[PDB]
């Protein structure tokens, strides 16, 4: 991603320095009264919300390079009480106070447009995800998530599509009752298979059949990556 | 909405005239190759997508003032295949081509931030709605939409909180006796009816207990307080 490297070098040249985070660590939390703009350069993270009773809830996965903002760019107040947890072994992120961003982007429109499109990709991602759930319920969601993992971390192999994620990260993503009924169909219809410490997805058309709008979304958002396995 | 007004005259100054749309008109369709930035200034609209079977899907409702963009501002490629239909009897929207938008935002960054914020509000809206659904399922979704409709179109009258919205508009949002409902949905609205949530009085819709809606949709209430605090403070 060229636009991300240009943004990376733009932050370093403006004083903001990278920071390393390890698994289970929170780049920001739902109680911090200071809102930030996170430029997750590398690593996989997880947006969570904790109910006042202690319930944990996952709300979105992010991978670098990408931007995650916990405050509004103008009012600088919270967009919502969330945490950003690192899910992978480690991750690199440029923490930026929400106030320092308005200047960093006011001095450069190319990077301003770059941050803008990250939001648009979330909006269009959400609409596609709400669509596939409206048609296939939880089946469309599960298939949707697998579909994206296959496009991003899948490599063509003579025996399926090798998901290049360590088994620990795969388990952190979800690998009850109706869920048991779903994953059984996936293991039955030759969708996903576990072979020699590696995950392989073979019936990709099954994932596309039940997550259609998400397949469209990834085609228009990451066309280069989409064409590799299509 | 101050930023909306400021953004309106700014568009008119640069030669962008308002355009009127009637109910059932499409501000744009999925097959239009031109990417747009719809600045809906007044009215109500829905974003729709067509499935393979041909079944239309309601994905999102919009009200002015608000922004809806069909192309990525950087690559200028489409974000998806959507239609934008009018729901109210009339609607005012400033249609702007993707290229002409970058020229406008590059001149004045104040409006860039306004549009930037509108997307942020939409991003956190979905996360909150999904959060309420994960906690309360369909019940959270129903109370969520009713909660927002109350904060936006609700006026605290002696007879409760009146939802200032035409009956035919409410009918287009799925609020009318005789609509095709699911068994589970039927039992939810039945309880909402019994416990006085939405009532049909003087042919107008009122909201008796606001606490019930707030209880089973807390994340949307949290969202609306952070996104639209001025409107949230009215009924609190
Ligand atoms: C909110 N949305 C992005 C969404 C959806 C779509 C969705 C489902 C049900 C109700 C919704 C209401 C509003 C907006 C989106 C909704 C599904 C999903 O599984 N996940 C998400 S976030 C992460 C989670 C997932 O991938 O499992
Ligand atoms: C933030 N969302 C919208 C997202 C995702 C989410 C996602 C879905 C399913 C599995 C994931 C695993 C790790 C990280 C994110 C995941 C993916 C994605 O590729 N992009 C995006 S934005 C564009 C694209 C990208 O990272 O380039
Ligand atoms: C675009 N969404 C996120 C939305 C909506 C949509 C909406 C939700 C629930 C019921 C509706 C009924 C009619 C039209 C739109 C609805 C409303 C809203 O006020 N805001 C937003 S963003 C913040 C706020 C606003 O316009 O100020």
């Amino acid at each position: 991603n060229a636009q991300a490297e240009e943004f990376k070098k733009y932050l370093e040249t403006n004083g903001i320095k990278p920071k390393q985070f390890h698994k289970k660590e929170l780049i920001f939390n739902q109680w911090d009264p200071q809102e930030y703009c996170i430029f997750l350069y590398d690593g996989i993270t997880k947006l969570t919300s904790i109910s006042e009773n202690g319930t944990i809830m996952n709300l979105q996965y992010y991978k670098g390079a990408f931007v995650i903002m916990s405050g509004f760019i103008d009012t600088e107040t919270s967009v919502g009480y969330y945490n950003l947890e690192v899910i992978s072994e480690q991750a690199t992120a440029y923490v930026i106070k929400i106030n320092e961003l308005k200047e960093l982007l006011s001095k450069n429109l190319t990077h301003f447009f770059y941050v803008f499109q990250t939001l648009q990709k979330q909006v269009s991602y959400s609409l596609a995800k709400f669509n596939d759930f409206s048609i296939n319920g939880k089946l469309g969601s599960i298939c949707g998530q697998l579909l994206i993992l296959t496009y991003v971390y899948g490599k063509e192999t003579p025996d399926g599509i090798k998901i290049t994620l360590d088994n620990l990260t795969m388990q952190e993503l979800g690998y009850s009752s109706a869920v048991s009924r779903i994953i059984s169909k996936l293991k039955q219809e030759k969708v996903i298979v576990y072979k020699n410490s590696c995950f392989y997805v073979q019936n990709l058309d099954y994932l596309k059949r039940y997550a259609p709008k998400l397949d469209e979304w990834f085609y228009l958002a990451c066309p280069a990556t989409w064409g590799k396995l299509n």
